């Protein structure tokens, strides 16, 4: 099956190279505005093959992404020194306007998966402009970040990751919402568990730093981040296309969200090879809730001033 | 196990993101004198680990790789003052890493590799096959890749070795390439996919100039050369014992003596542990040579 | 690293050949008093091994499981005099085999294994938790596989148990059953495919009765266990630190003292390290209470 | 993809377990004249599922191989004690002309796996009952001793075994052919290099035996081989489903091999998604030639006596 990137920069070649590093795809084609970019990095991607598993990457135009199964949509500028925010914001929505209509041309059924920063607002405005059901277009969402919250747990706790359930919810940023409340481990209540065989304050303190601020810590030490995207991107293609069913906090256009309305946010949801399929909602804590209800609003704000 | 890496640059990072996608080994610690870049490549591949497998991805200084099995020296830049100077680096480095872990293995990555190669030995102190360098190992693989594609047969069962001085030098082994023991002429003839003369130029351009087309229009190479690193640290850590065109100290070559470049090479827990000389034709032999001496004086110059 | 394996029949053969297929040790010996039989087994097996992992599988005496981090024990037949029998059979072996191996995780695979992880605690003089028994590992992974099946998501989403006795005393438990931590019933009814209690009915035979089913047209059972055993051994030489429903030796449950059965437990490379009691239901207390004495008899029975 | 195996016995059941505890096909099915056989082994590997990869195993009928892409034959009967090995031979044929037609009848693009022992026999048998060409009847053949006789020069050698290029030709079994002569390492002629960086008679005579003895050694003390052929079957499997093009000594009916016309044995062949689709043949010295022509010439005796 093949999977296409429109978008062959930092994150864009990284998610590519981790596809072809972890066999998710038999074929991988990076479409960019700068054709020799992406033939580049195809290229160079084509080099790391052979020590790995038979992937075949290369370069193309829209019409090579006739059936893919999913599109990864890394597209986007970079800030102009002094422009405003929403004028980046509205100059990335013109980069969608323009892609979007030409993926789906092409491969009418594929998958959109957002990855463009900020994700949130991105994945809104990539589901206004395809004309699909609010499922087909995901973004990544906080799946890096409840990930590093399961680890973290689970580093603390001394126990396996895949054994610690817990989500970081909503925006995909600094508003973020770590679910404590009803976060498990063996389907044990964490906090409870923890109380015997703690975490205080100052535990939960120096976990919720290192979950919410590692992207600001490493695009301070770097510029930008890519690679972490980049097998996060890579699992979230598998499990589409193997219609695994797996539970992801991505972004998805929802209905209604703590009140707000129809705004894009990461929430538990189910994946497979129609996109998303359903929402999986936790138990919430009042502040919880409010927090979850406080990172939707600023996402509507955005959407409201951007026009979707 | 423990792999270190020093140079957390595109290259030494990429190889990082790889030895933590492949699983190869169990801690990688990136070591770079901008501390805060080694850390945020170490966290940015960190957030990618719960996708791929549980590898301990974190940055430090000389002194954390210890115990290290292999360390993967990718500092510098990328023109024969920018070799001096690349040369003081490696000066500065090779000391203080043996230092802390004494017997790791070096994997030079470094361009020029070859003369690299040649200077992590010299100011090493330790046997030859300890520092290996990267080397032709991508070029000998596309150099399969593409004939496996054009001849229609799977790339494990066609064996083409790309020697010499990894760069335009390149003396792609045509002579005796083979096909599951076939000559890789008659094999192609056979299954009904001659190799013409042209075709095979289209093959040498594709594999010698690749780099050329990468750097055009990306600026840098370090996907490929990540991988094909962390496969190389693979078969240190597994005592794999594997053939590889690596970079290493030779003692003579078609006529040169004392010089570094790629040859077939046997590489396991201790580096390279031998050579095995194919069949060369003339002209082969000549380039071979000729790229061996290149390389001699270039190295004769920086006092190495 | 090294594991070992008592009792080269079908089950402990089995075991290898997952071992050796799934690559989770470097080095897999066979031990058994039938020597032609161990090595036949590991030769079967070592022609497998150029096609999946480089698994060193081989027969031995108990003195080549020197320095082996785990040993699976599944010697023996598959009713209480035959417990009896096999009792002894696990008297002259686990002592023979901490013998060798003095640090390793004994993985007690011979049915009944609660009654025999019983058996095998008692025998070796360790700690409680470097004696785990597979218990019921395969039920509560089929257990979540048809939930799964029937709700339509992911296995690794479904968080369900199957506790205490490896049998018909196998306590599913519904009660607190989850997925993506939504209780079970509600996330079903949410999917819209609420789960009847006829449907119930239909996955408790279908995880209950499977063994019964695969004696019955097959003759017995160790395709499944041979997978879930070496999972196991995984979680062990990995010291992965993860959940799982193995057999044990514990100071009391539901009411009983000193008895051998499943419940959840964190499994590395000391053996069990820690419980998860989960919440069960008025329903669920008895059943696992009853079952606990009911293996609690005959084990005093067996003078253990 | 989906693939079949007709006959759930060892061989069969463990072919099934390797696929999936390798992951080399989404859907396994398991056909066999003992329908309750071939439930009890698709459930028992069912259970380890769990623990490996989502393959789907199951038991059912020859509609059941609607759009396999290949069919393992691993079904076959026991000799009686007294009975002739021809009479023996012949209930195979009767067992082979029963299931041929039903496979190729659900799954007619199928490539056939002969797995049934003698392999270079019941590979004719297969063929000719077939009515495909020669390419998509393909028996495991001397792939484990092939891989047996490399790993074996490979600890003598100290080097990987993905570095020694060695075959092992013809019947599989006794007849088998060691190819001394044109063994190569990295490339350099075996006896060579060793003779340097060497191969006693001794030498040779105790590789042999670990590799032409091995089956005999395993039949001894075990009853049967079913791990080893269980992977190969898994490998030449997993050829045919990425149509790699691989070279595997595969038996395959062959127009005329050494002098002997029409005889099905082992070749170096490339495999790929339609069968056999081209042999390469290695250098052979005077000696192998003539065991070759040996091992060649006892098969098509088998054949003629059988009526194939
Ligand atoms: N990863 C981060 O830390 C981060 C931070 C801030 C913003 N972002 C946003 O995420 C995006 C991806 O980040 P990255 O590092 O890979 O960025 P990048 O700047 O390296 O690459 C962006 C890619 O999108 C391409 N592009 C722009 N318009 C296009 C169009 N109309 N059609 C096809 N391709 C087009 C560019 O030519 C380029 O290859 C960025 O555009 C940016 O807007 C990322
Ligand atoms: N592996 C060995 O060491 C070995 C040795 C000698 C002979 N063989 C031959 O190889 C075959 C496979 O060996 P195995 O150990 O798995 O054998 P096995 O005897 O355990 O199983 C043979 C299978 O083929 C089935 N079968 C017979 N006729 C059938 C038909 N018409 N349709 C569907 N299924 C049918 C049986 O019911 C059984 O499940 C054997 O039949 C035998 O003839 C194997």
């Amino acid at each position: 099956m093949k999977v296409g990137i429109v978008g062959s920069g930092m994150v864009g070649s990284a998610t590519a190279y981790a596809l072809a590093l972890l066999g998710v795809a038999r074929e991988v084609v990076l479409v960019d505005l700068d054709r020799k970019l992406a033939q580049a990095h195809a290229e160079d991607i084509l080099h790391a093959t052979p020590f790995a598993h038979p992937v075949w990457v290369r370069a193309g135009s829209y019409g090579d992404l006739e059936g893919a199964r999913a599109v990864v949509l890394a597209a986007g500028v970079a800030q102009r020194p002094g422009e405003t925010r929403l004028q980046l914001l509205d100059r990335n929505a013109q980069v969608f306007a323009q892609v979007v209509p030409r993926v789906l041309e092409a491969a009418p059924e594929a998958v959109l998966l957002v990855a463009t920063n900020p994700v949130d607002v991105m994945t809104q405005v990539a589901y206004r402009l395809s004309g699909l059901p609010p499922g087909r277009v995901v973004g990544s969402g906080t799946i890096l970040d409840t990930a590093r919250f399961r680890a973290l747990l689970a580093e603390y706790l001394r126990v396996a990751p895949q054994s610690v359930h817990a989500y970081v919810l909503g925006e995909h940023g600094d508003s973020e919402v770590l679910v404590w409340s009803s976060a498990q481990v063996g389907g044990v209540p964490l906090l409870e568990f923890a109380e015997a065989r703690a975490l205080s304050p100052e535990d939960r303190a120096r976990i919720d730093e290192g979950v919410r601020r590692a992207a600001y810590r490493i695009i301070e030490g770097k510029g930008a981040t890519y690679y972490g995207i980049g097998a996060g991107l890579a699992r979230l293609v598998r499990a589409i296309l193997t219609d695994e069913k797996g539970v992801y906090t991505v972004s998805a256009f929802t209905p209604e969200v703590e009140g707000v309305l129809e705004v894009s946010l990461s929430l538990p949801r189910i994946l497979g090879a129609g996109g998303v399929e359903g929402t999986v909602y936790p138990s919430l804590s009042p502040e919880e809730r409010e927090a979850l209800r406080r990172s939707a609003e600023i996402l509507k704000e955005a959407a409201f001033a951007l026009g979707f």
